[PDB]
């Protein structure tokens, strides 16, 4: 009975002080897939310090500097995403948490998106001159298609709809960033950067967790509202998603029309697309045609991450 | 420099959209003291289910009832303090940073938070029945002068004063816990849960960092004000200690209510107070003897 007489403090601080607060309760736990859920991610946890990204430098040095370039800008970008989610994404979710290990699950999330912004600096670092980072940021500063895109998602972190927040949210994982991801798989299929494809992998390792947990629970919410409210919310969704696609073909366009990989990646993106409207429980609209991957690229896609870059 | 031009997305979300928004680089950096605390924590990752609470378990059984639900109500206690600092007090820090690596270090550290509170969780199903955590819960819920604490600084938080949601954020890890933390200590001081002492220690290796970090960056914003703000400041920190001093004591004698181990609580808790205030870069008005910890306790701390 104390636990339907109490508040967790996240909604007392926020929402309500009629009752008083309770400690979290990790013995007595609401949903099992919570627990599934934190001992998956915190069981994955991995550092980029431990991956030898060394031994890319001769296939790093193969490439020409436009395609260098090209690598720096487009994980620049994917830094960017990653730093808005690790700092206003995931942590806006906490408040709006149905139990009390999401609350945590969410801090988890926003930590390790965290270390993903970080791996991408370690890559750099190896790989990269100092010139070629600092044109890589001014680029990401002064390129308007690539700031449209957390432009148009983030009032929704800001705002009092907590799921259109989380829609927001798992909008990131599960589809932004698969544009960018397409180059490390892209050049990891003809031998190119291997290890850089390894930290791509770790990365996305977490992401579909992200992306599939941030769903499980805007299902859950939606599942609990009238009809009425779940068509409205539904509407929203491929809404939403049809303006963030039309922002993503702009941006990848211009990132990759010299190089001839921005309708690859497009369709690429938009099979990502299809998950992500899956894991919300809605049906994708895409075709096969729409939504055709290389055999080659999908291979890298779907390759297993390596257990001997975790931290156990 | 293209910095000096854009802004950080937390920067963006909440404060100022007139510039776009910048990755964030870990190449050329602001502040080495942010990677080097970086560096620490994450090296620092631990988990509870690596310790083995389970040969614990003679020596909990060499404690009576009393002391049981002595030891199960100080730990949930101790978590509830936790939950507020993941959930709320460290990630409302995330948006004041000063630098772009703070932002995510403030994110390692509601993580960590949570698996100091997840720690006590671990504990409590090695050791505990379902009856004597549910006890436990029931009486965190119901200590008024438990609920008082943390009902002070929660306002902090979510108030619009960056400096003093700072130091609210200090005061837990800093003071607030030092007083349960006791309790462990003075167990392993005389051979009873070894195990549990080393879980506590591993908690303590994470908060002794976050207290002193968030007094670094306290002191870093502090010194740009006018000396009458900074004033102003002192005296804040001063009269809130003083408040939660008043509100510990009140705690720490109820809670330990029939051992008499109150006095020696709120001496080991004073200790720690006056650390925090060194951590915020002011000096300790606390008394030798007001701050008296015995060797074999002390010794538990290492
Ligand atoms: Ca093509
Ligand atoms: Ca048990
Ligand atoms: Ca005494």
């Amino acid at each position: 009975n104390y636990y339907d007489r109490s508040v967790s403090p996240v909604e007392y601080a926020y929402f309500d002080q009629s009752q008083n607060m309770r400690a979290i309760n990790w013995n007595k736990i609401v949903d099992e897939k919570d627990l599934e859920v934190w001992n998956r991610v915190t069981q994955n946890f991995w550092l980029p310090e431990n991956i030898p990204v060394s031994n890319d430098l001769p296939s790093w040095n193969e490439l020409d500097d436009d395609w260098q370039q090209l690598i720096t800008r487009t994980f620049t970008g994917l830094t960017l995403l990653d730093t808005v989610q690790s700092s206003i994404g995931d942590v806006a979710q906490i408040k709006n948490s149905l139990t009390e290990q999401e609350q945590v699950i969410y801090a988890n999330f926003a930590f390790m998106v965290g270390v993903h912004a970080r791996s991408y600096g370690t890559i750099f670092s190896t790989l990269c001159t100092s010139e070629q980072i600092e044109e890589a940021h001014e680029w990401v500063v002064d390129n308007e298609a690539l700031q449209a895109r957390p432009k148009a998602l983030i009032p929704f972190y800001t705002a009092d709809d907590p799921l259109k927040s989380k829609i927001a949210a798992a909008l990131m994982p599960g589809f932004l960033l698969y544009g960018g991801f397409y180059l490390p798989f892209y050049l990891s299929a003809r031998g190119k950067l291997p290890n850089t494809s390894d930290i791509i992998r770790l990365i996305l390792r977490d992401k579909v967790i992200h992306n599939f947990y941030s769903g499980y629970k805007y299902q859950l919410k939606v599942a609990k509202l009238s009809p009425e409210k779940q068509a409205e919310m539904k509407q929203f969704v491929f809404d939403l998603l049809d303006k963030m696609i039309g922002l993503e073909k702009t941006y990848l366009h211009q990132l990759y029309d010299g190089f001839g990989l921005a309708d690859e990646a497009i369709r690429f993106s938009l099979y990502n697309a299809g998950k992500f409207l899956q894991n919300l429980g809605y049906e994708s609209p895409f075709t096969k045609e729409e939504t055709r991957i290389a055999p080659e690229v999908f291979a890298q896609l779907s390759a297993r991450a390596d257990e001997n870059h975790d931290f156990f």
